[PDB]
């Protein structure tokens, strides 16, 4: 939500707090996310993002509707904005990548 916008307005270090609450999939993935910072194949090919790429939906649902992550308070860095768009601002959910790949891994967090 708005706090993700608040922090991204000044990405100082690598604070995973909002990223671990932003993860609409497996938290381990967004750990890789916040740690690497748009710099790795496995990052955007094997483990990152959430339901926007993987073949499942988890405890947290895609923030697209219920929150705010668009480049509004985010300083203009095209490479960064592009990736954050790729993972978060994704139209085709569950499948279809942009730069890297999308593993169709089945993961049932809860019934």
């Amino acid at each position: 939500m708005s706090w993700m916008q608040n922090l991204k307005n000044y990405q100082h270090l690598r604070d995973p707090s909002e990223y671990m609450s932003q993860v609409y999939g497996d938290p381990l993935a967004y750990l890789q996310e916040t740690t690497k910072f748009v710099t790795e194949r496995e990052y955007y090919e094997d483990f990152g993002y959430g339901e926007c790429f993987n073949s499942t939906e988890s405890e947290v649902q895609c923030e697209l509707i219920t929150g705010e992550f668009d480049p509004k308070l985010l300083p203009y860095d095209k490479r960064l904005a592009w990736h954050f768009k790729e993972f978060c601002y994704k139209t085709s959910a569950h499948g279809i990548p942009m730069i890297g790949e999308a593993p169709l891994e089945h993961h049932h967090h809860h019934h």
